[PDB]
């Protein structure tokens, strides 16, 4: 397991004072396109390992924090830096897709 689980009490150390960019991905257990996404959340959490954590966020026992970032619906997926959201995904996604929407630029 590549991915690290955070909850309410330890969401603003572990993902708010991270050095390096966290990805939340919020989810739900009995949530059909929140499957379709974990495997390709594995993947990039072992293979940007140096680069990027990524982090889980049940929202049904952490429903403070999903209201916190107003989640409505999931799959949600948000990016941060130094403390704050740079980007946030709604939807399952492919890799190469999600790594590419992640982005600020786009290719020409």
């Amino acid at each position: 397991s590549a991915t690290i689980k955070v909850t309410d009490a330890s969401f603003a150390t572990d993902v708010l004072s991270s050095n390096k960019p966290v990805l939340v991905d919020f989810w739900a257990t009995w949530c059909g396109p929140c499957k379709m996404v974990a495997p390709v959340l594995e993947e990039i959490a072992t293979e940007r390992a140096t680069d990027l954590t990524v982090a889980k966020l049940d929202v049904d026992t952490n429903p403070e924090t999903a209201r916190n970032f107003q989640v409505v619906s999931i799959p949600t997926l948000i990016l941060f830096k130094d403390g704050q959201p740079v980007k946030r995904i709604v939807g399952a996604k492919g890799k190469a897709a999600l790594l590419r929407e992640l982005s600020d630029v786009v290719p020409n």
